[PDB]
């Protein structure tokens, strides 16, 4: 196990299946995650990647005990396990434009969004976060408004 | 089937159901803690104040934590009294805790219990004090703001 950290659901840890990731909640398996460099990856295609720059993909099981603020819980989980690397500079992502409930998410992290791209499976954004917008929103999480 | 309540909390759907003088608190269905619940007229503490018609009281046991969850005990304790106030014979709730027991004073208090005097009942010296639903609705707004 990778990373672990406690949140209001419970302790929240990472272990490999370091590219794919599961994710549990108290020793219950209830996240996938893949990690790849984005030098290296599909979305290495459509903009100028950089060395520091990842992405993520995330997958949440679907809730038999539905748990308050549980998508905020995985997801901050995940971003702060990513920034918790050095060679981390900026997080990368590709949602796709409509998969409204991940750009909620994003936009609560400090992800800025910069254009769309077509990618031929879909049309994404595509969207990046580094350490001080995310720190800052984690300050705005903890001011409780 | 045999849940008698069931309320959401952040660290979970918790439920009460049977082991009702006994019952069994579960969050997500493992169960977590034990709650007696009992008429305050037929307990030994009526032997130490005039009860009322409408007090009750209980006993609370919190299972060790396996996984520590933050506001944990807050979420069980909440749950409890939210419960017994749900039953609309309960007029007031009444608890005995041993004067050294300071996590359950905190608890109590953060409810909005009021202590009235300390008992000598023999096994413990315990605290004497009641609530009702007035002054724990209003604890329940302070906690929903910050």
């Amino acid at each position: 196990t990778l990373y672990s950290t406690g949140r209001p659901a419970g302790r929240f840890t990472l272990r490999p299946m370091h590219a794919a990731l599961i994710g549990c909640c108290n020793d219950q398996p209830v996240f996938l995650m893949e990690f790849y460099k984005a030098s290296e990856d599909d979305i290495g295609k459509f903009y100028a990647a950089q060395p520091g720059d990842y992405g993520m993909h995330l997958l949440i099981a679907p809730a038999t005990h539905p748990v308050q603020q549980f998508s905020w819980q995985v997801f901050s989980t995940v971003i702060d396990f990513m920034f918790s690397l050095p060679e981390v500079k900026r997080v990368v992502v590709e949602p796709d434009e409509r998969n409204t409930k991940i750009h909620r998410l994003n936009k609560r992290a400090g992800f800025c969004y910069q254009h769309t791209i077509d990618m031929g499976h879909k049309t994404a954004w595509l969207a990046f976060c580094q350490r001080e917008n995310y720190q800052q929103a984690l300050l705005k999480e903890s001011l409780n408004m």
